[PDB]
């Protein structure tokens, strides 16, 4: 019973996030605007026996929202969450400041109509402006005016330019993400689009097609609070299971039916066995690294006996690498669907994810030690380097998740 509320901001933010209201609202029954699962967690009671989203939809530029509102679902938000004022991580971190009030104002609200608030989920993009300048801010600000209500969030991060300055909006985000977040789904755009491409057939892949995938896990992960058990049904547990230490709390995903149109057999078997090929894992890297904790969220029909029994094909067949500081433990989850084959999911907090960040420095110093484009970040509050603050923080965090992997740790 305990509510989730939602922050979707720039065009990346608010795409994966229209999906996210659309995917949801299929499962729960929901029409584009009104009408056992638990709905409460991510929904609002209308007073008039209809549902709208806990979800603030927060953008510096009209033309996404609008989309948005002139489309099926415009009927579906709650018109008073809409709020509307860069292109630099400066100018978003900046308005935000700017209109601090009149966004806690729809944050506050909905922070009131929950009962028992669990945190907020903060769906955004690390290059681009508003998602990682204004997102930060916020970041900064939900750690204060609601100190004990946890954080995850779901990042985009950048395929592979066309931006010029994205890595420097991603440190400077991504210090924020390691902080001021609880929990980080990790969504590579790099590796969200081979898929599209290769395990979906399509040359040029588009965002919502792109989007249609986030959201299945953007969907599958929230399933075992949405269709509710007596184990996993706070985000907290699901998260705590994943994270044995803070900063190192950065996950990376993965999804297994995602194609065809018949076979001869689809058991969990060989749902959690490719749930560990790296070629279904949505994130790119490039021996020795290893898993942290593992989850698997597994829906329909499984008859618990048969799990245990793949769990040991694995450790004999060591498809799984764990660390080697601890125990190595694969969670299984079954969770129902919603009343409308097997299905798996995979949530990993593992250590390559490092990759990530060092691909983002080694840009960043370049760009950095040539002093590039650093004139319209330096256009606000930028009169000297809060950047060499976030590096350093950023390294903390490849330290850490690569001493990780050694059996000292
Ligand atoms: N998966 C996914 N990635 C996206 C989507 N839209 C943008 N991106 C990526 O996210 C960044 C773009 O953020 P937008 O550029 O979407 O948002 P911020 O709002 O950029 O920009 P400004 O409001 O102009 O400051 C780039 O790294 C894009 O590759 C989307 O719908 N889906
Ligand atoms: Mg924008």
């Amino acid at each position: 019973p305990r509510e989730i509320i939602t922050l979707q901001l720039g065009q990346c933010g608010n795409q994966i996030g229209f999906e996210f209201w659309k995917q949801l609202c299929a499962e729960h029954g929901i029409s584009p605007e009104a009408i056992t699962d638990r709905k409460d967690v991510f929904f609002y009671q209308a007073d008039d026996e209809h549902y709208i989203p806990r979800a603030v939809l927060l953008d510096l530029e009209p033309r996404v929202i609008h989309s948005i509102l002139n489309s099926p679902y415009a009927k579906l938000y709650n018109p008073e969450n809409i709020y509307l004022s860069g292109n630099n991580w400066a100018s978003g971190f900046s308005q935000g400041e700017k209109i601090h009030e009149d966004i806690f104002d729809i944050i506050d609200r909905e922070a009131d109509g929950s009962d028992s608030l669990e945190g907020f989920v903060l769906c955004h993009s690390i290059a681009g402006g508003t998602g990682s300048g204004l997102g930060s801010y916020l970041l900064e600000r939900l750690n204060d005016r609601y100190p004990k209500k946890l954080v995850q969030t779901y990042s985009v991060f950048p395929n592979q330019s066309d931006v010029v300055v994205q890595p420097y909006n991603s440190l400077l985000t991504l210090k924020r993400l390691t902080q001021n977040a609880d929990c980080l789904v990790v969504l590579d755009n790099t590796a969200l689009n081979r898929i599209a491409t290769d395990r979906l057939h399509i040359q040029n892949p588009s965002f919502s097609q792109i989007n249609q995938l986030v959201s299945t896990i953007m969907s599958a992960s929230t399933t075992t609070l949405r269709y509710p058990g007596y184990m996993n049904n706070d985000l907290i547990g699901l998260i705590a299971s994943l994270i044995p230490t803070p900063r190192l709390h950065f996950l990376m995903t993965g999804y297994t039916p995602l194609t065809t149109d018949s076979v001869r057999k689809t058991t969990v078997l060989d749902v959690m066995r490719r749930l560990l090929q790296p070629k279904n894992v949505m994130v790119s890297t490039g021996t020795n690294h290893c898993y942290i904790a593992i989850l698997n969220i597994i829906q329909g029909e499984v008859d618990p006996t048969q799990v245990h029994k793949s769990l040991q094909r694995i450790r004999e067949r060591k498809l799984a690498n764990f660390i080697p500081w601890g125990p190595a433990s694969i969670q299984v989850a079954l969770s129902r669907k919603s009343p409308y084959r097997v299905s798996g999911l995979m949530m990993a907090n593992h250590t390559s994810i490092s990759s990530l960040f060092e691909r983002t420095c080694r840009q960043y110093d370049k760009l950095r030690k040539r002093e590039a484009f650093l004139e319209q970040f330096r256009k606000e509050d930028m009169f000297k380097d809060n950047f060499d603050e976030m590096d350093t923080s950023r390294e903390i965090v490849q330290q850490l998740i690569d001493e990780y992997h050694a059996a000292t740790r």
